[PDB]
């Protein structure tokens, strides 16, 4: 396979469908990627997170350098290796964690300096760095490093963050092609930043366009400002990006999210939030998101979601479940982890095959009459 | 297949080998019976334990009755059917854990009142009352209810509570024969008493075959005597058993005192040991026991045990499942816990097939040399 072939097979206005060909495999888009790296809830062998048809998995660069460390990771034959994932990784550039996990921070030009959440030691992430551990980790996707921008943000703050960041893109750019390795297997995305503002989303665009990446991530979304504002933003943002390359949607989200989200151009998902599900008793199916915990499925003998293809629907009853995550037991987590995992990708596979047909906007409003039923 | 038949293929002194066939399935001897409702740390599938070799599994009387309770899964289609174990199960009686975990008690000839340790809720054991749970739960092997003698025990307290669990014996033995299904169905295992007396252990013997029942139990060890205590105690006690019935050791053990047991003739097996160590740490090895949190292990690409058939010795090194108990993963509780498990799988078939062979005698002496070097 090539470093990087990105090739859309079929489109339906905004929305579109393909693949991306990488040395470590295929990834069909639009794409959910699982976080392969969740503090404390990581609950499934690597086999099973393909078994519910993940292409790719995303790892946490702030996690991954506090524990076991990037340096560790290398020395242990690279994070595929460590974790036992053969398939792509996409890592983050350990940024954003940083600003909202970290205890102490100064920012600058050059970078942050940060004190760590577990036991107050100091480390430092900055373009060049960031890259570097990355490097180390091996993934097969890197994230240039950028600075995140608080929503809301006043014009100028939002003017000078997304300054920042584009100088930070073309040091992350530089950073990349210097290592021979990590630029002949790699791939490198950009992050378009500028808040709700369209002038500094298309000055971020030109910006980005202009170095050059693999791929374009719409950054400073899902921050807290509503699916109608979001919305508003990828309907004028996700054209300014290079229409040849994945669009990528950070910390996105939702299922009706992911949807109005691939109806605008987005190729790409991630988000903590059905992995995170898990264990606080929320399942997601097709009628809508549930509670486990509450009292009404305590003797329910139908599976989590009628139509759901997953190892644990075929098997499990919502009343065990039930019983499992009220009883604090690690198989409860289990499973509700997979089931959730795995009605995100049937929910990726019925787009990529409504997209293919013709009938993604069909798709949609069936998709969201009976969700929000 | 029957409801119960007991057959020794092998012998090899006090050692036996064979099978137990049962109507769910036949259970291979000696063995060990991995717990399926332990508290908290409950972290593989049905499909998981099956595959470690495990062919029949405990279930805590005491902790299914109270959540998610026992009408409650009688409802539900019983114990099997409701958390997906076809083979069979073996329930213990709920006396044990009412003494030990329960807050308030109160003892009579009848049987014990106690407060739950979840919510302070009254409840009620009884010879009856524990028959009829574990018919309401469905299981293949019932324990009768006895009482339980702490350690130490003065010879009139032992004495006096051998005495009682004697008669509860015969109330069980009677509470089981009246239920139909019940007895035609499952098996029931009576429970020998009398502390480290041998004159008690042969009265609570000789009354038990005068009852009749289709296993015998050696009750009130693991308590907190010691390996040379215990040893002692089996020497004159299992011979009092009849010959011709299978011999649990309850709550045993540690590896050492398995092989032990098996050299003084004990059939079956079971203890929390495997299952609480994965989540602690401990991994059992043919090398003795590791605590894989031990930064020593930080590097290791090496399996937990290097002969271990395990798949989590197939795949996963030392390094990983060090890292991953150490930042708290679900996933290192669950590779620990598959392994611990397997490993004593592996025991039990290692010991069956020396003594199938007649070479038990070197298999224990081999086995001793290596695990404590
Ligand atoms: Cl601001
Ligand atoms: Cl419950
Ligand atoms: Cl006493
Ligand atoms: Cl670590
Ligand atoms: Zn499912
Ligand atoms: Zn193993």
């Amino acid at each position: 396979r090539p470093r990087f072939s990105f090739s859309i097979a079929a489109r339906e206005g905004k929305a579109r469908t393909g693949t991306i060909e990488m040395k470590r495999g295929v990834i069909r888009t639009p794409a959910f990627m699982p976080v392969g790296t969740a503090a404390t809830v990581k609950a499934l062998k690597p086999e099973t997170v393909r078994a519910t048809g993940a292409d790719i998995i995303l790892g946490n660069t702030y996690h991954l350098m506090l524990r076991p460390g990037a340096e560790r990771i290398a020395k242990l034959g690279g994070l595929h290796s460590f974790m036992g994932w053969d398939r792509p990784i996409l890592t983050d550039s350990g940024g954003y964690q940083v600003m909202s996990l970290s205890s102490l921070t100064k920012q600058s030009e050059e970078g942050v300096t940060f004190k760590s959440h577990l036991d107050g030691s100091r480390h430092m992430l900055s373009p060049e760095r960031s890259i570097e551990i990355q490097h180390l980790l091996g993934s097969d996707i890197v994230m240039a490093f950028d600075e995140s921008t608080p929503y809301p943000a006043t014009p100028s703050r939002a003017a000078s963050s997304m300054e920042r960041s584009m100088r930070w893109a073309k040091r992350s750019r530089d950073a990349f092609d210097s290592r021979k390795e990590q630029a002949e297997n790699a791939a490198l995305f950009g992050i378009q930043q500028g808040s709700v503002f369209e002038n500094l989303r298309q000055q971020s665009a030109d910006a980005l366009a202009e170095i050059g990446f693999d791929g374009y991530a719409v950054g400073g979304l899902a921050v807290g400002e509503g699916q109608d504002e979001m919305f508003r933003v990828l309907d004028f943002s996700v054209p300014m990006l290079p229409d040849d390359k994945p669009h990528y949607l950070m910390g996105v989200g939702k299922p009706d999210d992911i949807v109005g989200a691939v109806e605008r151009g987005i190729d790409m998902f991630d988000s903590v939030l059905p992995t995170r599900s898990g264990r606080n008793g929320q399942a997601f199916t097709w009628d809508g998101p549930i509670n486990i915990r509450n009292a009404r499925f305590s003797e329910d003998l139908k599976p989590l979601d009628s139509e759901c293809h997953c190892a644990v629907c075929q098997k499990e009853s919502r009343a065990y479940i039930h019983h499992l995550i009220r009883a604090g037991q690690i198989l409860g987590a289990m499973l509700m982890t997979e089931h959730n995992i795995a009605f995100y990708q049937q929910l990726m596979q019925k787009i990529r095959d409504s997209i293919s047909e013709g009938r993604f906007s069909q798709f949609a409003q069936d998709f969201r009459a009976r969700y929000f039923a």
